[PDB]
């Protein structure tokens, strides 16, 4: 994999932490680490996804982040949990064959409007 | 790995494409794919890092993206190439032991001010 980690600031840590806690839980993802004023999500102690809430530093415009799912069931569970936590629909779980024949994904906007996806690339 | 891919808009495709072409080349990373109005960087046909240049849609604020290096030599070569292409220094190649004892990295700002890192986590 070419991506090691990413990080960005959001408006409100309480709100964003709650969203990502709920959204990423079905992927077996939790707080891999909390370094200073950042919260790092990851699996098996390896953080890859960092959010911060530095005053005035929040990202503006839409960032797209896609997380990897091992199963289509995980895609669906991410979606349900993210919506329930206040995420806004940006595309229901389903095949996206215009990308490739086995691309199965769902899209939810986070509290700052970022386009958060979970995708499985495998046939089932 | 939990990150599948990311994407965001930048101000000027010619400038950003040139920067990332130069910066990511030492990692064996090139244009894995060009889908519509986006440019996808990746290795072995698998795009992970997408940039676009939609009018008015550019990301504002600082995004941090770190790419994985297999060797410390690669970290250094990324840095030299990124600087030569007009990147701004945000941290020279070297150990960052305050992260962990084998963390070796360099940081360069892209044309839009994003904090681009290449990191090797292995002892050498
Ligand atoms: N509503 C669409 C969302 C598709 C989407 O957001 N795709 C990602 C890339 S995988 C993206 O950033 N698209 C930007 C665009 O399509 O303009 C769906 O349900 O498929
Ligand atoms: N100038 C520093 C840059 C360190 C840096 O940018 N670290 C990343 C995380 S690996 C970051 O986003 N840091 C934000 C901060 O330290 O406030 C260096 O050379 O080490
Ligand atoms: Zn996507
Ligand atoms: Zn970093």
């Amino acid at each position: 994999h070419m991506l090691d980690h990413i990080g960005f600031n959001i408006a409100d840590m309480k709100k964003s932490r709650a969203f990502y806690d709920a959204a990423l839980s079905p992927l077996g993802i939790g707080h891999a680490m909390e370094f200073g004023d950042w919260v790092g999500y990851g699996r098996n102690g390896k953080p890859e996804f960092w959010i911060g809430a530095q005053k005035g530093a929040k990202l503006e415009g839409v960032l797209h982040v896609a997380f990897s799912a091992g199963t289509r069931s995980e895609v669906g569970r991410f979606y349900e949990a993210a919506i329930a936590a206040g995420g806004r629909d940006n595309g229901k779980p389903g095949l996206r064959p215009h990308y490739h024949p086995d691309y199965y994904a769902a899209f939810v906007l986070d509290p700052d409007g970022h386009n958060i996806e979970v995708v499985c690339h495998l046939p089932e």
